[PDB]
């Protein structure tokens, strides 16, 4: 989807962008992504592919509100920080 | 893009997924993808994501040619498994 998707990539958050993210999400959704933030906010470490995808949308979510509590300033969004660890695929 | 999309996902090639996926990639793509198998195979450790999203695709390069040589049976083409560890702002 394009918010996930969005979720996993850098961009500004702005006007425009901002605007086209409420409308690729529902608001119950939204704000249930805004609840888990803060499961999150202050974990480092391991966790599966899965549950970081789910985490990146929570940050969005955050980012999201924030800018828009701005008045329309622009903020940057970048997924949560990665260091994936693969062996031997 | 398709082929890189469908890397990350878990899934039964068949006739009709690695021919769509075949015609999605100039040959310079794919096989220089199957030719990083040789170097991601061997890898264990840290990588960034984007290095983890070109692993995926050595490794589906690779699962297409294992396709192709068994004569068309079913190969299950499953992203290589990953754990990131993340921490978020």
């Amino acid at each position: 989807s394009t918010f996930e998707e969005m979720a996993l990539t850098t961009f500004m958050i702005t006007k425009e962008s901002y605007s086209k993210l409420k409308n690729s999400v529902s608001d119950v959704a939204f704000n249930r992504y805004l609840s888990l933030y803060n499961k999150y906010r202050y974990f480092s470490g391991k966790m599966d592919t899965a549950a970081y995808r789910e985490a990146a949308c929570s940050q969005l979510a955050k980012a999201m509100e924030t800018f828009n509590h701005n008045n329309g300033n622009d903020v940057l969004y970048q997924p949560p920080t990665a260091s994936v660890t693969t062996s031997f695929l």
